[PDB]
């Protein structure tokens, strides 16, 4: 499951599900729609994980099969507290 970034969660839109993770300067972008989803390690559903998203920190992966993981380390807020 080769890492390819952990960091801090911007530009979230949930409604094309796509995320940005910014790392050291360098930035990510996924569209989560098939991803498994994890909080602290522990699987979740989608509406759980959007509902702690904005400005997450997250643990992206893929395993050998190009299935791609996101794991919520630091909890964000939802679309409607961010504003």
């Amino acid at each position: 499951s080769a890492v390819l970034v952990t960091g801090e969660v911007s530009n979230v839109d949930l409604d094309k599900t796509t995320i940005t993770i910014s790392e050291d300067g360098k930035t990510f972008n996924y569209n989560y729609e098939e991803a498994i989803f994890k909080l602290h390690n522990n699987v979740v559903s989608q509406s759980k994980f959007e509902s702690l998203l904005f400005g997450a920190t997250v643990t992206a992966s893929k395993d050998d099969k190009g299935v791609l993981t996101l794991n919520i380390i630091d909890e964000g807020v939802d679309a409607l507290e961010h504003h």
